[PDB]
Formats: C-alpha cells, sequence, structure tokens
C-alpha cells in the first residue's frame, strides 16, 4: 500500500504536467512528459520482477541451511545462515535505495511543475528530461540487478547440488562465492545510496532557489544533478562489463559441475571469488 501510493503519486504529477502542456500548446513538453510517464511505468514493472527473483535467492539459501544442519555438516549450515542474513540486509538496503530514488524523481518533478506554472519553460524541459534520465538509469540498474540475482541463483544451486552429492568442499566453496557476490552487491548499493543522497541535496537547492527567484542558481543546481545522474550511468555501464567477465568464469564452473568435474568447478569458482572480492573497492 505505501509503495503503491508512491507509484501513483509520481505518475499523477507527470501526467498533470502533460495536461497543462497540452492545454497551453506546448506539445514538445507534453510529449516529453508522456514519454517520461511511459518510462516510469516500465521501471515499476521491472522492479516487481526483481522482487520475485530475490525471493528465490532467500528460499534457496535457507533451504541449504536446513539440509546442511540436518545432514550433519554444521559449518555449511552456519555459512548458509550467515549468507542468508547478508542477502536480507542487502535486500533491505535496496529498498532504502528505491525509496530514495523515488524522492529524487519527486523533487525533480516538483521543480518541473513549478517552473512550468511560473513561465520557465526551458527550466521545465530540463527538469522533465532529468526526471526521465533518472528513470532510465533506474531501470538500467534494475536489469543489471536481475542478471546479478539470476547468477547468484545458479551459484547457490551449484552449492545445493554439491552438498546433496557429498561434495561438501565444493558446496562450501560455491556458497562462499554467492556470499561474496551478495556482499559486493551490498557495497554497490551503499555507494549508490551515498550518491543518491548527494543528488537529493542538489535537487533541493534547485527547488528552493527557484522558489526564491534565484534562477541562475536553480538552473546550475539542476544541471549538476543531471550530470551526476549521467556520470553514475557511465559507471554502471562499466559495471555491466565487469559482471560479464565474471559471468563467463561462472559459466565455466556450471558446465564443469554438470560434467561431474567438481575439481574443475572449484578452480573456476575461486577465480570468480577473487574477481568478485575486487569489485566495488573490495
Amino acid at each position: 500500500a505505501p509503495e503503491e501510493e508512491r507509484i501513483k503519486y509520481v505518475i499523477t504529477v507527470v501526467e498533470q504536467i502533460a495536461k497543462d502542456a497540452h492545454r497551453n500548446g506546448q506539445e514538445e513538453l507534453a510529449k516529453l512528459a508522456e514519454r517520461t510517464a511511459e518510462e516510469a511505468k516500465k521501471a515499476t514493472e521491472r522492479g516487481e520482477e526483481e522482487t520475485l527473483r530475490i525471493v528465490y535467492v532467500i528460499v534457496v539459501v535457507l533451504q541449504i541451511a536446513l539440509e546442511a544442519h540436518r545432514n550433519g555438516q554444521e559449518e555449511l549450515a552456519k555459512l548458509a545462515l550467515r549468507t542468508a542474513e547478508e542477502a536480507i540486509k542487502a535486500t533491505e538496503r535496496g529498498e532504502e535505495e528505491t525509496l530514495r530514488i523515488v524522492y529524487v524523481i519527486v523533487v525533480v518533478l516538483q521543480i518541473a511543475l513549478e517552473a512550468h506554472r511560473n513561465g520557465q519553460e526551458e527550466l521545465a524541459k530540463l527538469a522533465l528530461r532529468t526526471a526521465e534520465e533518472a528513470i532510465k538509469a533506474t531501470e538500467r540498474g534494475e536489469e543489471e540487478t536481475l542478471r546479478i540475482v539470476y547468477v547468484i541463483v545458479v551459484v547457490l544451486q551449484i552449492a545445493l547440488e554439491a552438498h546433496r552429492n557429498g561434495q561438501e568442499e565444493l558446496a562450501k566453496l560455491a556458497l562462499r562465492t554467492a556470499e561474496e557476490a551478495i556482499k559486493a552487491t551490498e557495497r554497490g548499493e551503499e555507494e549508490t545510496l551515498r550518491i543518491v543522497y548527494v543528488i537529493v541535496v542538489v535537487l533541493q537547492i534547485a527547488l528552493e532557489a527557484h522558489r526564491n527567484g534565484q534562477e541562475e542558481l536553480a538552473k546550475l543546481a539542476l544541471r549538476t544533478a543531471e550530470e551526476a545522474i549521467k556520470a553514475t550511468e557511465r559507471g554502471e555501464e562499466e559495471t555491466e562489463r565487469i559482471v560479464y567477465d565474471i559471468v563467463v568464469v561462472l559459466q565455466e564452473a556450471l558446465e564443469a559441475h554438470r560434467n561431474g568435474e567438481e575439481e574443475r568447478a572449484k578452480k573456476a569458482l575461486d577465480e570468480a571469488r577473487r574477481r568478485i572480492e575486487a569489485t566495488e573497492r573490495g
């Protein structure tokens, strides 16, 4: 219910801007709003698929904990519970991240509404496409999280299959690799959280400055927030290349495990761990 209200709140504002633009014969601003509303709907749908896959991660790791304690390997059960706790904390951190990104969209859409109502059409255009860029960046991050979460599932399934086949050292190693991937995801979230907070502060300058008639300050603060968003996109595009390099090493581990080559799978999972531990500043 509370997150349902936030989605409807954002869409209501941008569709309102499209209505006011259409009534005033500003079709290019209305088209920008309608296109922004379309992206906000796509970004909400993509985040809901993200929630379902995260549920699968938590179920699999907790299933590992239950079987490991029952089957006798206690050190594997403790590792699965510790990995589950980190997946939960990483998920809670992502919920704070989505909520702060929503506040980013709300503040920049408020700038757009007040600028358009006060005659600053160019400032309204800039605020509207900045809002669109933040939504584009968010869904781009959601797609990459969907890939990371799917990879974590495959690794957790290697751990569970390895334990069921009596390969405890491979189970511990595969579980360890998923844990580090989850810990690296949490480090990326905390870095995004620090960036999002800073973007909020900057957007709050533009809103307050515009209300105070400090137009040059408002434009510069809004442009700063726009370039901050673009700069974080360029960093996320580098992250996708880094993740791709890791996924081909883990792909080598999955084929080796399916061929009964558990030793070859260990060497591939160790290389993935070294790479994963190096990502996001360790």
